């Protein structure tokens, strides 16, 4: 139905149905959240699973309430202010990766950063910034131009989320992994190598750049 | 292929995870598909028997479901869950996080079969882990059930006393100091994975909820507060 | 007849053509299993070491002929090639013999597999040659580490001085890494005219080829780009 | 091979011409516009050049029987540009063209210059290095392309003599225009020239040629593939 | 004149590496020598192996005991490759040169072979027929039965002492579990073992055990065998005391 | 469920699957070099000739896999075919046993390409062998040359007599000349409810059937023209 790491627009869209109908969908986004009944931006709201125009509103509910309790049970000393910046973090988190198993080790990377006052520098963020201005590629430019949701140039977390995150991704984000790594890159052979200093997160790309031309 | 995903037509053996390795013992000898070559060794003749430097069995036999031919020997089909097992074994020590308490590789299996036999919700495996991993580094002793329950062994009838909590094993982690000597169950790659990646927190206590989940704390007045809260819940039903 | 088939595919390494002729029926096993410079005095071929000097082409052969006589003929048929393509060498190459240029073509072929970049591939590393930096090419690695290469590489690989590894190594390695194709040869004498000094895939199937590093760091960044849409 | 069967062919070196008539005698195409002149040829299909020559890429075609030649050559042109435009992106610094369509031009020469692949660069280099020092590019097909009607497939010494604007014997640089259609190989050899210092070369009657940086030698190379061909028939 | 000036070559060094001995050992030595260059010999054996240009993946068995001559201040790769080159020069010399119908796949097999037989006796003239034992026995599917592989194989886990325990654990070197030759060589095998490896006796004897003066009694039956082990036992306790 | 890819497809002779499983690097050889007898013999199937015996389909094999085990499965998959075929086939059938089946299975795969046609093929040759009629196929000819065809037939080759050549002995060839696939067991098993027992190729796609020899030729007459039209340069 709606998959974990897709946008928002996308089940906007799939609206393409005979089950439902077209009655508060091609409304302008604020307006229709003030007409569904409490945030300005939509995205992040609803809750992927494998689960009447009404039904969204068991989504966001179903959403919300995987929230509260995520923020319920959270860890201590974590840089959010609100349960939103959570959200916002579960989302950045869940599209960085797809496995499970590294979900607390990708949120550990990005609390720290926060932590640290570093910038997250996630590319997640600026493809959404860009939107339908992404060509499948990413080019210095893209980075250097200062967006909303830009987290090489911005500090801290952008105003919203990127994608429907995951129960998963949300308690990840709540609780971190207890390591110094900072940094992490695909490994080639499915995964990512996680690290803390520079140096080594160039060693580990350049391993994923041999793994990539011998899996040519 | 999506199928070898998930570990002609065969023989289809399931070792289900949080199981003891005795129990996939009797499986496999109530299996007609699997010829009993090696089923009732003793633990150090059949460790002998398969090539397993380890002395004692448990743990070491990969939780999934996985298929092999009608008639294969007993032996192929332990040694193959074993080479899987010291796999993701082997795999999750490489990228393992710092500052872990483990000796070696082996101490991470017991304490993956200790958190899988406590935690039912995956989302807490990491910090399930993290009460056991602190505890470590901080001298506590690991205080968990299921380890007293496999120290009891053959005199459990399903059910625990005072007196068990009490009664001096070698796997009693209310009497002894540290990690018991063996796991205690068959953990999987999840469980081997969390043991390896402690989550960031403060807690070394923790009760369960009644829901499947449970309540972590990091002082005594606390976790107390918690425990009798749980007692007086599950005290009703 | 149906006359017996032994294929040569360019890139393929002269250890995994003798196994091929070792595993054919129809080949006859006189000298296959012998040191290769005891090999290479029975082919009578003055080079000490094989890689690199057999051709890469289909040939068929009488079912029952001999492994010398096929490899004498693929000798041959290399050794023209690269003799007519030194005949007719560009000028100022940094080659002393023909034999460096093999060894050329061959880390030309290994490194690329669009005809049209040919030039452009061997004219980085002629460059390279000519300026006194190392060719860093990582098909040099994989040939060092042999048997011990499982399709990665790494810091450790990249560090240890083995005798291929132009990371570690000023210079041509001592023989080549694989056995080249014509083209390859022609362009390993024929570099183009351009001051570019590294490439990287492009992953849209080429590659792009900078003068600078920073350039060539901004194309690495372009391609994890597109590596990670797909 | 590139589909949409009918089979039009166009191997490269061909004139547009060439291809225009080759299409008016197909009967499976159909004839729109193929004798109007060829600006108002160029305006129909839209291609915003002034001349037609180069710009319809040479490759074997598989169309609809019963297709539109505006559709046929619209495709043809695309391709073309296509071509065209990725090589340009990726093409040598420090080269003579002021734009891609010199680029095209010199791809038109260097195609009917050579018949081996193993050349082209080398065709190119010489080609562009006598742009970069002032020399004239003295070939033949230029001179043809500018003689145009008058060509009966036989050159004279006052042909080459006689100043067309194609006629690179007498004009400074690249030719108006393109003289023929360039393959892709080609397009991207006159995009990638060799490093040499040969600026003479001359054929050798076995498809090949011989390449120089002196008079001299190409003195005597030329005298040999002049008694070749004397020789030989 | 100078044909006995090769006692072995490369004021000077004089390295000297020992029949019996372990590629360890000829590390350890090379890192304690003053006049030895130590460029190379802390690397992992596998990228060791592949510095000096070795293709094997293991170093064990492939470098020529000898007592040589170099340079002094030479470096350690200089001396590795040279004692690579001379050991395989042997190793390709007796192969080339071989006893027809033997049990070995290739010449790797025959250095292993050799390593085994070398730590298996102390004399020369016994080298053939330990060989012969060994060799014998691996035309009739017998395992070689012998303490120096299981040794091996056990590594840090050996103080002194081999027990019907340790006899009985499943090593990838245990010759008592295994069928065949070890993974690797023990040792580095005497270019006179390699030989013996190659050129085995002409007898019927599987079975041999040392005398306890100085030798081994080799027996064809496992009565004789049983026999002598008694024979040795008794000899040997005696000097207990 | 589709059965390194290992395919076999249905038409192609045994000979040739024994030969790209001797030319294949995954695949290691131990009998592919033994005479048929022998290797029937080292697979334990119990028939003297090994053509049509092993069931064409995609397979993707486990890599260094030895050739008995890929064969002998081969063997049982299209066995097992065959007995389930038989066992469900329609009355009246002139096979005496499933190795005629088998045999016309055969024939029927190597005459057709189009599925829907193969019980109409299947039905020709039954009723043919019903009414005596030899079944004049080309594929049963080319078998019975063997290595003596050159991808080309003489008026001599069809009245050359070969133990397989169907133009001149009567009934059913001594063994099947290709490996069939299950739908044409299936249809050799099902024929058609008709009185057609001529067919000829269209050209086009497909074939003509027919119960009467001057409709038939008529029908030859169309093609011949076809097939000479389209074949021109």
């Amino acid at each position: 139905l709606v998959i974990e790491g897709t946008t928002f627009k996308q089940l906007i869209t799939a609206k393409n149905d005979k089950n439902v109908k077209n009655t508060i969908l091609d409304l302008p986004d604020d307006q229709l959240m003030k007409a569904l009944g409490p945030y300005h931006h939509p995205e992040g709201l609803f809750a992927p699973n494998t689960y009447t125009d009404k039904k969204l509103t068991d989504l966001y509910h179903r959403q919300m309430k995987a929230l509260d309790a995520a923020w319920a049970k959270r860890a201590p000393n974590l840089p959010y202010k609100d349960k939103y910046e959570a959200l916002i973090m579960a989302s950045i988190v869940e599209k960085e990766t797809s496995l499970d198993s590294e979900l607390t080790q990708v949120s550990g990377v990005f609390v720290r950063r926060l932590k640290l006052g570093m910038r997250l520098q996630t590319d997640p963020t600026v493809i959404y910034g860009m939107g339908a201005n992404y060509k499948g590629n990413i080019t210095r430019e893209d980075l250097r131009t200062p967006t909303p949701y830009n987290t090489y140039t911005i500090n801290g977390l952008p105003p919203t989320p990127i994608a429907l995150p995951s129960q998963k991704a949300i308690e990840a984000a709540l609780h971190p992994d207890d390591s110094n790594n900072i940094y992490f890159v695909a490994t080639g052979n499915g995964g990512h190598k996680f690290t803390a200093d520079l140096q080594a997160h160039n060693q580990a790309v350049q391993e994923y750049l041999s793994v990539l031309r011998s899996k040519k």
